DNA sequence: TAGCGCCCCCTGCTGGC
DNA sequence: GCCAGCAGGGGGCGCTA
């Protein structure tokens, strides 16, 4: 925000509030980690990470889908998967227009599409270049037995 | 501080094409 | 094989009480 008065000694951010400050600075300048999973060596900067991660261990899914049975463990992946039954595309590629229902899938797509020179994959089984890793993946399971 | 969200990242698979 | 759909684990910030 323009008159922020609180600016980060070590970069070019700047916030509203002291505790933004402090937050900020433990994530990207000191990574003081104060809240510990007791069932691994997880650790985050705030307390709601570790209880989003405690999920993870225990499967609890708090957040239910109201058209079909998918739940999930954050609210934002709610969200996502409401695209499913809204058929929404919030992502546009800029150099085609393409349209998509995650940003992850625009990234991928403006690599495989638009950037030059891309490292692609081999199958050193039967000689064919693959492009993404995960079709690599299948090709070895579908053509060459990998179990 | 804890707590609510908002949103992106990276990963890696699926099935239609 | 190419492609976009689509879910799991996770980082970082906006904002408030
Ligand atoms: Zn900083
Ligand atoms: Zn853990
Ligand atoms: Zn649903
Ligand atoms: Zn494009
Ligand atoms: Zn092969």
């Amino acid at each position: 925000p323009l008159g922020s008065p609180h600016k980060c000694p070590d970069c070019d951010m700047a916030f509203v509030t002291s505790g933004e400050l402090v937050r900020h600075r433990r994530y990207k300048h000191t990574h003081e980690k104060p809240f510990k999973c007791s069932m691994c060596d997880y650790a985050s900067v705030e307390v709601s990470k570790l209880k989003r991660h405690i999920r993870s261990h225990t499967g609890e899914r708090p957040f239910q889908c109201s058209l079909c049975s998918y739940a999930s463990r954050d609210t934002y992946k709610l969200k996502r998967h409401m695209r499913t039954h809204s058929g929404e595309k919030p992502y546009e590629c800029y150099i085609c227009h393409a349209r998509f229902t995650q940003s992850g899938t625009m990234k991928m797509h403006i690599l495989q599409k638009h950037t030059e020179n891309v490292a692609k994959f081999h199958c050193p089984h039967c000689d064919t270049v693959i492009a993404r890793k995960s079709d690599l993946g299948v090709h070895l399971r579908k053509q060459h037995s990998y179990i």
